[PDB]
């Protein structure tokens, strides 16, 4: 019986921001839960600290899924990225402290190591071909055994996944949004030259991933993986906005490009169809934004069933607390595919210090009881939160767009 | 061009809270939108402040869909309850601001007038049977044409529906969520007696709802819809959690008692496969917690290509903002069905005057500019926020359950 | 690091045949797991002592899902009761000791307690309805919330579930296979009396089980299930052969009654249709024959997607091992639906001693580390294996059937 | 009515394990049946003589199906490899005792001749492209008119198929499973050349096959069908694990490659909806592996209506008196498309003596009355069991995959 006596909400800005839940138990074993949604950080802050935690104080810890359960069902309205990842952090927490009892690393409880390490890809980019290739060259240089290759578009200002920073890549840059132009035609035109070029320089033994990012439709993703498919991609993420799965059954019918998706989902119904039709082959959805270590376990499981990997998201925006947590889970299942990873600042892994390592290709958890992370709160107050907004996208014409 | 100059976020609790959205133009043209996310309230409050709010300064007001667009796609994160709700309101505000720049009430800018009036269900329970009839006399008397019947299960402490009030009904209750202990069996053997009663005393021209409130199975929803078709209900409201939509094949495959479902969808993903395979009658979302008016008259278009009429949520958590946005939109389509009037409470009404009526059954949004709403700034000042929640529900053994 | 320095397979009958796989760490940790395949036990024992353990000796018994997996995919030929049950009798041991390392309980690893305890079903037999009756009426008088009611059949000397035994059922009870005649039509035309006199004598809040056996077609478990509606029963179990999983379509598409399979069931696989098309509301499917608590966790996930519950098997033939493990899992899933529970003879439970207990028609596992159960080895070796066979089944005209 | 007075299992190992049933009957007519499985071979052997057997003995041996469906039906369980080789090693040795009192062929009861003898394939491989072609010129001098081609994979240690022995491959080559690294990706750049090269030294009238052995997805194989198709295979085997039969929907949509799956499939179940979906070309099922004669028949029967041929599953862990009898098999049906042939040692033979022979690239099982082959059990038992495991395989992360 371990009863929780407190619940913080921290929120800091070590480079970027990061909103993160800490739970204390009677004796003093604390866990904590990363609950970062970038672009809208305070939306989920109230959600937590003025709605769900009044419900964690006197609980018994050890109810995970209860109180997962209690937290999902118990708000009415169900399910939604800020509701998502205010469990989420909760469910991280709670088997940060599972663990911490236990005496084991995470993994330890969810079935233990499949694998030496967790194969992950970095984030070459260029404004020019050459550019982008020259970064690629470096990161397999590094050690990099999977690399996702972005590249300025001939005739537009810009573009996602194309800036001044290399080891990453932190859109969230402006106090309003930072508005872009897009041309879909003039991406289509260009883009296949880039693996094209990619795989003369660099080879075959290196993976190479493409994010469309949420630009196209349908038939022309197809056509995207058609002109792909010489170059023999590790997957082509976000092709097409989701919301309707079967959006994805005509990209299946007319490429063999291995895809992903996911992100931004919140729950298993946001890929069910995806999943039971067999249309993806990489889920990108994370414990952070899908609920959990808890749930997507659980949606792992079921995409096991149907061929289905784990993609697992990986940016700036997921904190070191979510990603020691997605190491335990990537270290822990069958079906695991890649882990996405890109470098938070110094001042960011100062803030929260972390059992994980980086080698030869491989993230690896460690193996410190619990998740092996924490929050130095001190360190965190020297940081206050700095609105920062994720930037939109409008077609030549004005038309409001994705980004 | 009308230039947002201001866009301020109102919080009351006038016998229940509520969040309000107030916008206002360079040349003082105001608009107001309800935002209110029962339970949840201060997530979508900073939602809208701490990261909408900003970018609406300078923009035209003029433009209701291209504003919608850069809310819904500009989060990247997209729909869910909050996001959705927040979106509502500005879509309220920016339609009430469209009615007054255009000398017209909203319903006349969306299709004219389709009805003499807007034809409501008000909400008779009780602890027994005898209790509920009772008060279902009353309801008729005061001439509704739709009466919802809600009644105490024996050999259950409580459930939903049932409680000390009339003319409506208020569950966020709680500092704390009240827990209540559920059984399905018991609920399954008695609640058609109910019904059987009702046609006896009240006869077969009134039309009798139930909210089933999401505590059955596919399977048992089939068989309760069964049992009930000799007392011809209007609807039988969401039965089974819907996140499933497959769910509700099972219960059309076996009954022919009428289908409603959806206070709680945020957007028309959480409907479109129960619209598309005609698996319902009824579609119970809201200018409120699904987009607004901007959204909610698509989703009404695609509804009516299926024979799906709308029969709106409106309980008490929708302020008298919503029910004004809510009454022009009834007002303007040729596929409604019906609207849930449940009465606020006279300092409710007083905080948000409003120029809608009921008369005869029906109610009628008026012929102001605009929604025809406003709220009282001093008056709301005088009833400070009080937290509260929505009870939440267990089995007999102790599992979590919907509520 | 837990190295794995031996691993014994034990054979005993106390009552009846049970095999049991205990495996050794190096520090002297153990874990026992369940291997009984009523009937063809040997098989089993081959399959572990023979086949498996020379791989496990030398691992580290902290990675259950590799070894899970390891068994699975290495022996080339999958799945299958034989397979299957040998690797659920590793997966239980591996849990076992990861409980033991952790210190805690094994329902506390898999999510934590879910409910106050795990709500069971007896069973209530007799020649007559009077004879079954007056049994049903002693396990209510018990505390049993949920019943099983089987009863001979007019003009058949006997058929399923009927005989001497009232708190349990033994079949495999003779040297070489006990021959049973068979009538559908006899069967379809008698047995809903018993549930109508059941509901006379009984009432309404019991939980009325049935298990047809395997004994129907589709079409005439369509029926079946009609003819028992008037009766509300919890669950209609085996009602036809289920290698053709469409099968189902024809029941569900007639009736409404609740339907039940999947105790013989090896994988996943198995029931995969069943759950994907909602074809059943619970999986009988156990951590003995599934492949263990590894593989049915997975299973009930997935399960959980599509509305169906856990009502596991849990008759004698699995050892009061099994219901550790059984225990451990119902307690901590979501989606629990019930238990079967058959009363083990005094001397099993003496050779197994368990720290689960039985109270107010609820099961407990209790809370010693790891599974809390072990294998009395030197009681054990007093009771040698005898050869015992499940009975078979055949028509009036002589027809091999199913039993 | 041909009692059976005698039944035993024999165990033996000249050059690799192989069980063998021998039923003897009243009057001194015996049969012989195969139930090798390999890498679990006394798993069979207790199924068999400690359980099955008992019931054997004093029997009718001309009732075969019924025989049949007392076995299958009477396990309970049902299914699976190690209960349907069980069965497969009865069937045998029921046919092969009719053929004996039929004075027949077993062939001649089956239909008769439909051929003038089996076509068969046999076994290129090479470390090197240079290498495998080398093998194939040789078989093709031999008069082979179908060859399987496999070569090992650049920068991987080893690959399926590879290895020192040429007429025949033999896995199952340690005492503990022999652990192998895999690449897709390395495998999927390069295995394509070997078809090209194949093509320009064979020419176009030999039939060339290539064994994948599970290591893909369904995006994968559809590529890899797709970059064969210039080479116009005879079948792509194995391309993907088919527990999941939908598997096959995703290459059949994109590959014209012909397809085969099912050497490892115990029963009908394992490929009605491969079969039924028409997303196959040809079943690798056999009699020995999916319950002998009388189902293998049933199943042919059943592909016959879907354009589905036979291709049986050939290796050396399948007896000659498996092989005896796939040959009766392929000789009496009319979708017969293709037998496998890895020749036996020397010393296995000289165990098995068999009537079956080898001519212009065909098999024929000869006219002697039943199978046409024994067991010589004093040579047999010069021989005894040896342990012997087939491989396994993990990714380069160490993940547990598919050998
Ligand atoms: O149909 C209804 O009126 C009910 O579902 C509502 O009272 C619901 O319980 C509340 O609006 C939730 O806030
Ligand atoms: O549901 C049940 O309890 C029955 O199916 C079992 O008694 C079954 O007959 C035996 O477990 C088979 O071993
Ligand atoms: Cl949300
Ligand atoms: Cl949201
Ligand atoms: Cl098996
Ligand atoms: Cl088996
Ligand atoms: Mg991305
Ligand atoms: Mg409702
Ligand atoms: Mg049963
Ligand atoms: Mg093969």
């Amino acid at each position: 019986m371990l009863k929780i006596i407190d619940a913080k909400v921290i929120v800091t800005c070590p480079g970027r921001n990061f909103v993160t839940l800490k739970i204390t138990t009677e004796d003093g074993i604390t866990g904590v839960g990363d609950a970062t949604l970038n672009g809208r950080e305070l939306s989920v802050v109230s959600f937590l600290q003025d709605h769900m935690v009044p419900s964690l104080i006197g609980r018994d810890a050890h109810q995970i899924e209860d109180i997962w359960q209690f937290f999902y069902r118990g708000s009415y309205w169900r399910g939604g990225p800020v509701a998502m990842t205010a469990l989420a952090a909760v469910d991280m927490a709670l088997w940060d402290i599972k663990g911490k009892v236990a005496g084991l690393p995470v993994y330890q409880l969810l079935g233990g190591a499949c694998r030496t390490g967790v194969t992950v890809y970095g984030h070459a980019n260029g404004e020019t071909i050459e550019d982008t290739i020259a970064e690629a060259v470096k990161y397999k240089a590094m050690g990099y055994k999977a690399i996702r290759l972005q590249t300025g578009v001939p005739g537009l200002a810009s573009t996602y996944g194309v800036s001044k920073d290399k080891m990453f890549y932190e859109p969230a840059d402006n106090d309003l949004p930072t508005e872009n132009i897009w041309s879909t035609a003039k991406y289509l035109n260009s883009v296949p030259k880039l693996f094209e070029r990619a795989r003369e320089v660099l080879g075959w033994d290196v993976h190479l991933l493409h994010d469309v990012h949420h630009r196209l439709t349908p038939i022309e993703a197809a056509r995207l993986g058609k002109d792909l498919e010489p170059y023999r991609l590790f997957w082509l993420e976000d092709s097409v906005p989701a919301e309707n799965q079967a959006g994805f059954r005509l990209i299946r019918q007319h490429t063999t490009t291995p895809l992903a998706v996911g992100e931004i989902f919140a729950h298993v119904w946001d890929a069910k169809q995806l999943i039971e039709e067999q249309l993806i082959d990489y889920l990108r959805a994370t414990v952070l934004h899908a609920g959990g270590i808890t749930n997507l376990k659980k949606i792992a499981a079921f995409a096991d069933l149907h061929h289905v990997k784990t993609g697992c998201h990986g940016a700036t925006d997921l904190s070191p607390v979510t990603m020691a947590a997605a190491l335990h889970f990537d270290m822990s299942i069958t079906n695991f595919g890649l882990q996405e990873y890109m470098r938070h600042t110094p001042e960011t892994d100062a803030v929260f210090p972390h059992a994980y390592t980086f080698s030869d290709g491989m993230l690896h958890p460690g193996d410190k009881p619990g998740l092996g992370v924490d929050i130095d709160e001190d360190l965190a107050a020297k940081h206050p939160y700095k609105r920062a907004y994720l930037p939109v996208n409008r077609l030549e014409d004005g038309t409001m767009f994705n980004w």
